[PDB]
């Protein structure tokens, strides 16, 4: 069921980094990773939490649809793309934390906790501040656990409406061409050691789906582009994308 392929480590070491890629072949129900241990180590989800957060916000009516505009609060932040109005699509695209912090406040601790348990999401522990627990609270999730959650979302099996799941998968759209579609979400965890980057999602092919979840050491923001680059090198090596 699970196979370890340490040859992928070359893709990390060549960039003087360390991390894990986890792949799941949906048709064959087989998983692949370069590091079985790290594949099952639990990290802060950081902005990958915008997937479950979006689902919950939509299903509870906190977010009406993917067109609703969340006005900039007028507080100048250091990420320029955050200092503007957003909808669900652009808020996902630019990882607009303050928009999702307000979602969490409106969801509230009780419903957030109840929903993460229904999702079987990570350690399901929202201890910490309701508007930041996915950044510096007690919640943790592994790369293999990200896959399990994403597979439920792909199949509309999470305990929210089909509509909520379709909208979030639309908002997860990252890349599409004649060969594949990638739906995914990046993450960047800095408040609790070790600092890491995430990229989780899936690759849709004509006749199969490959789920993926990777995290990697991220001592500075200079390496953030390696999250996608390393994942794609693994995908290319396994002949999943040209
Ligand atoms: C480059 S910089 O401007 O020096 N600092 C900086 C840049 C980007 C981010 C960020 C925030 C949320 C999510 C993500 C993500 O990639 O998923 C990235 C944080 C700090």
């Amino acid at each position: 069921e699970w196979q370890e392929n340490k040859s992928w480590n070359a893709h990390f070491t060549e960039h003087k980094s360390q991390g894990v890629v986890v792949l799941w072949n949906e048709n064959k129900q087989q998983g692949f990773t370069n590091n079985l241990k790290r594949a099952n180590q639990a990290f802060l989800p950081a902005s990958t939490f915008k997937i479950p957060n979006s689902l919950i916000a939509l299903d509870l009516g906190v977010v009406k649809d993917e067109h609703q505009v969340f006005k900039w609060d007028g507080q100048t932040r250091d990420i320029a793309t955050w200092n503007r109005d957003h909808n669900l699509i652009t808020a996902m695209k630019y990882s607009v934390v303050p928009v999702y912090q307000e979602f969490a406040r409106q969801i509230g601790e009780a419903r957030m906790s109840k929903m993460l348990h229904a999702f079987d999401y990570g350690n399901e522990d929202i201890s910490g501040n309701v508007d930041s627990f996915w950044l510096d609270g007690g919640i943790r999730i592994s790369a293999t656990e990200q896959i399990s959650f994403l597979r439920k979302l792909y199949h509309n099996k999470l305990h929210v409406s089909e509509r909520s799941q379709r909208i979030v998968k639309q908002a997860m759209l990252t890349e599409a061409n004649g060969d594949y579609i990638i739906r995914a979400k990046t993450g960047y965890s800095t408040r609790i050691e070790p600092k890491i980057g995430w990229w989780v999602g899936w690759v849709e092919l004509d006749d199969n789906v490959w789920f993926f979840a990777m995290n990697m050491d991220m001592p500075t923001s200079d390496g953030l582009g390696l999250r996608q680059a390393i994942t794609k090198e693994v995908l290319k090596q396994e002949k999943i994308i040209p």
